[PDB]
C-alpha cells in the first residue's frame, strides 16, 4: 500500500520514428468503470525509452512534460502522451516522464 514518484528524461533524439520506443496501456477499476491510469505495456529497445534505462513495463503514469495525467482517464492521458510523442514531448530532443511505483 505505498508508492513513490518517480522522474524519467527519455530522449527520443532519434527514436520518435517510433514514438520514444515505448508502449503504454490504460485501465479502470475492476470494480466500476474508474479510470485508473496508464501503465508502460512495453518498450523498444532501441530509442529513447530503451536508452533512458529507467523506465518499467508497469509503472503508472502520473505527469509527461509537466503535463498531469493523474486527472485523465485512460483516454486523455494516452492522447496526451501521443500528444507528447508526436511533437510536444520532443521538440528538443527528450520528453519528461513522471510515474508512480508500489512498494512492499
Amino acid at each position: 500500500g505505498t508508492r513513490e514518484f518517480l522522474t524519467f528524461e527519455v530522449p527520443l533524439n532519434d527514436s520518435g520514428s517510433a514514438g520514444l520506443g515505448v508502449s503504454v496501456k490504460g485501465n479502470r477499476s475492476k470494480e466500476n468503470h474508474a479510470d485508473l491510469g496508464i501503465f508502460v505495456k512495453s518498450i523498444i529497445n532501441g530509442g529513447a525509452a530503451s536508452k533512458d534505462g529507467r523506465l518499467r513495463v508497469n509503472d503508472q503514469l502520473i505527469a509527461v512534460n509537466g503535463e498531469s495525467l493523474l486527472g485523465k482517464a485512460n483516454q486523455e492521458a494516452m492522447e496526451t502522451l501521443r500528444r507528447s510523442m508526436s511533437t510536444e514531448g520532443n521538440k528538443r530532443g527528450m520528453i519528461q516522464l513522471i510515474v508512480a511505483r508500489r512498494i512492499s
